[PDB]
């Protein structure tokens, strides 16, 4: 299904008045769209966008010409002939499952996860990404926390008890702990790497724990050991011995999340886009299930008492509690049932024997090389769901935002940085320089990723999901479904990216293990933590 011809146009969009420069560019552009010899989905694009762009020029330069009309109306064809371009010379995308784990022992539940993809497609090949010098890196941040919420009791001891007492204030000052503390070892790591010993980054991380948090070097040497025996046992594959890092930026973007931050999410979230770059596949965050047969429980009515969420977590807890796939699943939700709907849910779940008949089969996830796929939740894009051709063009669209993403943020935050003030004031210092170059079409990216430094540490610190997490993926979906480039202001949501949907009946995403994130954590959880450390610190409570 071809665009209107040149000819068509010219009808379409004639006018009394002489035919301007602008308006024959955009003919021999149409024109030379509908004869194009290739089947390349790249080279259509690429023609589409010159196309688009060409309109754009004649309809800004003659905003009154009777012929924005059938432009107007050729520019909602187009975009309909990206879709039509992505989704032809589809095949099956590599047969790669990618996990990532970084920064310390992957866990025995990750690993039970994994087996349920590994059970179900003995035919993909699984990878789970780790970074070979980087075990210690989850040890130092709970070394770094914990002594730093020791430090801000002591100093709010008298008022922590108060009833009134804002819990944010401790967090503002355990912060300001965490930053101190973050800064010696950083400063510390600097006066090392570049020996000519070469140290890793663990043999610095050990050395640091030793002489300054009381630690054992044996003890934090066997933990590594371990550690990469452990991953090496489960499909490990390191990152660092696999060329993900073509160009020293993505190596120092990497660098600054495992390193500086302590933020082993957006450290993943760079790792996964260059393993579905080099290699494609599908990428799946530990916490991710198999997807359920789609009309396994068809026959069971969910009580109108019931969310919809709510009964996808049941489903769950129901498969687990008859087939115990996954040791102790809980089963929260599903003992709350009525007994009928109970003894449905055994009847259909006992009826089936293999698990392949519980949980669906990837099989074949036919894409095309522009695209790439991804999981919604709550309306917008989440990146824990991938499925991309290697080299896919979509693909490269997110890391050159993540790329674009991180230099505005390091423009600003690298000279409050190198200041060595303490948290408070280098805060100020970040901030007046990022919101004097505020626009209307970058405020909302400045606000979102200017408590970047309160990231993993402080209670609604998100700055992460508008640099490596899914902000930058709706973007760059904004820049390919609009035949733009650099898009910051604008995203895309799972309303508008239909066609881009990681397949609902491939993925079950409401697992008991998603519910909590491991390098975030909302106000109700700053409220459970803050009693609990308060309990642990005093001896009494509330
Ligand atoms: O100690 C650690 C802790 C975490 N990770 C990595 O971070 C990934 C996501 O962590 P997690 O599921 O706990 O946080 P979540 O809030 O759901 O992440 C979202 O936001 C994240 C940030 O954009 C995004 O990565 C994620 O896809 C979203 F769902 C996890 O699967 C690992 O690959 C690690 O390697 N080592
Ligand atoms: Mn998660």
């Amino acid at each position: 299904m071809s665009l209107i011809s040149k000819e068509e146009l010219i009808k379409l969009a004639y006018s009394i008045r002489p035919r301007e420069n602008e308006y024959k560019t955009i003919l021999t552009n149409l024109d030379e769209y509908n004869k194009l010899t290739t089947n390349n989905n790249e080279n259509k694009y690429l023609q589409l966008k010159k196309l688009n762009e060409s309109i754009d020029v004649f309809m800004n330069k003659y905003k009154t010409s009777s012929r924005n009309r059938a432009l107007s109306n050729l520019k909602k064809d187009i975009l309909k002939e990206v879709i039509l371009i992505k989704n032809s010379n589809t095949s099956p995308v590599e047969k790669n499952l990618h996990f990532v784990w970084i920064g310390g022992e992957v866990s025995d539940i990750a690993l039970e996860y994994i087996k349920q993809w590994a059970d179900i497609n003995a035919e993909y090949n699984i990878k789970l990404w780790y970074d070979s010098e980087a075990f210690l890196v989850n040890t130092l941040k709970k070394a770094i926390v914990e002594s730093s919420t020791t430090e801000a009791l002591q100093l709010l001891e008298e008022e922590i008890q108060n009833p009134q007492f804002d819990n944010m204030k401790f967090y503002k000052k355990r912060m300001e702990f965490i930053y101190d503390r973050q800064k010696r070892f950083i400063n510390y790591y600097k006066s090392q790497i570049n020996k000519p010993t070469v140290p890793t980054i663990d043999d610095i991380i050990k050395s640091h724990l030793v002489s300054e948090y009381n630690r054992d070097e044996t003890v934090l040497e066997s933990y590594r050991t371990n550690s990469l025996r452990k991953i090496n046992s489960n499909h490990g594959i390191d990152i660092r011995a696999n060329s993900l890092f073509t160009e020293q930026e993505l190596l120092n973007i990497y660098s600054q999340e495992l390193l500086n931050r302590g933020n082993l999410a957006a450290a993943s979230d760079i790792v996964r886009l260059l393993a579905l770059k080099n290699f494609g596949g599908v990428y799946l965050d530990v916490d991710m299930l198999p997807g359920i047969h789609s009309d396994l429980f068809k026959t069971i009515s969910r009580p109108s008492s019931i969310g919809l969420d709510r009964w996808e977590m049941i489903k769950l807890e129901a498969i687990m509690k008859y087939k115990k796939y996954i040791n102790n699943y809980t089963s929260e939700n599903f003992d709350k049932l009525d007994q009928q709907l109970k003894d449905n849910f055994k009847l259909i779940i006992e009826s089936k024997s293999e698990k392949s008949e519980i949980f669906s089969k990837l099989e074949n996830l036919n894409v095309s090389d522009l695209e790439i796929k991804i999981a919604f939740a709550l309306g917008s894009v989440i990146n824990q769901a991938l499925i991309s051709k290697q080299g896919s063009y979509l693909t490269n669209l997110v890391i050159e935002q993540v790329k674009n993403r991180y230099q505005f943020l390091n423009q600003h935050l690298n000279p409050a940085i190198e200041s060595d003030n303490n948290f408070t004031d280098t805060t100020k210092i970040f901030h007046d320089s990022l919101f004097n170059s505020a626009t209307a079409e970058n405020s909302m990216f400045l606000t979102k990723i200017a408590p970047y430094l309160q990231v993993g540490f402080m209670p609604e610190a998100r700055s992460t999901i508008s640099l490596s997490g899914p902000g930058a993926y709706a973007s760059a979906y904004y820049d390919f479904i609009n035949l733009q480039e650099n898009t910051i202001e604008k995203t895309l949501k799972a309303s508008d990216l239909i066609e881009f949907k990681f397949p609902e009946n491939n993925l079950s995403q409401l697992t008991e293990q998603e519910i909590n994130s491991l390098w975030s954590f909302d106000q109700a959880s700053a409220k459970y933590q803050f009693e609990k450390y308060v309990r642990d610190y005093t001896g009494g409570s509330l």
